[PDB]
RNA sequence: UGAGGAUUACCC
RNA sequence: AUGAGGAUUACCCAUG
RNA sequence: UGAGGAUUACCC
RNA sequence: AUGAGGAUUACCCAUG
């Protein structure tokens, strides 16, 4: 094993699918990034600590980098446009069970499937009503 | 359309599925809850604000119930010994067309994605190694 | 579903019957007003609200007006004479099953029912003894 | 009259109803207590005060037991987790006459009648939506 | 029962027809948005406050973007070249029964009514002549 | 060519329609009013002046009134119960074209089109819910 | 500028 | 939070 | 209140 | 620790 392996963050149906690779683990921060320069690649981080005696905290966070050419002292500089960031922090307590660990993720992967509410929204530019 | 429905959480083949239902609306804060009580159901909120001049925000929140050793309906103390919290916040630039936003959606989705790191380290009481 | 639906407030059968529509969720507090001019119609307000980390505190008020026409300047203008204010807070544990709430809605619906002590108190203008 | 007398507080249908028995009148606050030990009852207070020179009041309170998991005549704790309160004050005009106050209660009986807004949120966990 | 939903706001025929979905209602402002760049979006919010003992006020507000793109250093973004902006406040004294608030309505249909000389000096660049 | 001419500000099918005719052009605020005596007369009011330097910026007011007779001393006179008043400010950059306009246009009348959740509102007594 | 008020081209 | 505290009723009071 | 301004629920 | 606090995103803020 070891889970620091690379994986598939925009499946775009094998043509153009981002795919990240572990890229540090200083600081005991996970990371990952896409093939590109630094300034242009899609980013991932995880890192998990005790929080409490009771608790167990993960943070993760997305980079999604919408990439330009910017004219810089006339000359070209491959850049990021702007970036969109999720920042996301689950706490779970530390009697939970594996099997009570496997429903948080497939609460997770439900909350995003497609068609639901949530990623509807979002992809639409609008809330829930 | 409308997005404020009924949804599947948890997608256990059809049986034993956790469908979470709108609960709440107040203040524009779109809340779903399971059918039980509010201390073992499975919960989830959501909103969006214009955090600043640049960027909007999603603020999603999702509770969910140690299921192991369980008693249904009973009074389980101390609540953060029984219950796990998800808070997502999604920043997202106010150039970002739907296309882009549809591309967030789906690195939101590998990121989670079966036998991705990120949900095989949480499924297994795990951090990275 | 939307439980946030028109009713009829006093059922006078069917003639007369004050029936009363969603008007207003401004900040949470769900409104019902009757058709009326501002001045005389009838109102309901509910909002909920997590009052402690294990309580649930339901604020629901009622207001019946006793209207009339007040000639003010001159003029004449709808108006109520006076109001009757109905006050309600119902705190619920957040342990309480949908079973448990069903039992709460049911004794509410008792103690109002036509022929026991308090809603003869009531209409009789007394008090229990 | 004599009002002070036993009710159903709860209507199962004639089999596992709640009826509800005068207990207490110290003070002219009249009580009603169901047949259980003080920590599981369904109780029941009444009582009418002239609030202000232009209004009389009436307060009712109705505590109802947590029934889901509980274990007859034994010691729950924490209190609060096995029982909800409703707090009612109703308050009338002196000019309301008999016809007024009657359809004061029917006001009171339309709100909590099955199938409207405000009861359905109650007894599914759920505020207005 | 909703009016917080979606609605055609410039209506092209049926292609071209600018929609604008619920967004976000916080703090009694209710809130639209058209889809897409939040950049290049039409924007309408809306609110109604008690202005005074008699008066209940209406706060509307629309927001018509000039859509264009922006370069600059080579970097393009979706952006608004500029926003037209319309304010409007309405006062109606809570005398005003339904058919009162109908006839209000009519009246400012009326006013912009295609042909009349308001949305005519408006549509041509002019004023009165 | 004057578009300073009558016009029907409420449509009432084609009789007890509101026509409202020119009446005063003084310092570039035109004012229509509705005939019979001004004391229960329709105004709307419009001009037009250069905000700023980019900036032209419209001002139009409308106030309905609720015709009622005044009864003093056996003296009665035709007054206004009370009047509703609309204030509304367009702001038009000088960058807009006549299809620019065209467009406000368009958008100002879906606002208030019928059906649409702002008329309907208002012509209910009501807010956003 | 103001989801500031108004007896509404007034006032804060 | 509490009040068989008040109201002109999504406001105010007192206590803690 | 304002035929006050605005980068528009801000400001005067 | 908490925030439908902010960010230029493993940084900052506020409160406790």
């Amino acid at each position: 094993a070891s889970n620091f392996t690379q994986f598939v963050l925009v499946d775009n149906g094998g043509t153009g699918d981002v795919t990240v690779a572990p890229s540090n683990f200083a600081n005991g921060v996970a990371e990952w990034i896409s093939s590109n320069s630094r300034s242009q690649a899609y980013k991932v981080t995880c890192s998990v600590r005790q929080s409490s005696a009771q608790n167990r905290k993960y943070s993760i966070k997305v980079e999604v980098p919408k990439v330009a050419t910017q004219t810089v002292g006339g000359v070209e500089l491959p850049v990021a446009a702007w970036r969109s960031y999720l920042n996301m922090e689950l706490t779970i307590p530390i009697f939970a069970t594996n099997s009570d660990c496997e429903l948080i993720v497939k609460a997770m992967q439900g909350l995003l499937k497609d068609g639901n509410p949530i990623p509807s929204a979002i992809a639409a530019n609008s809330g829930i009503y």
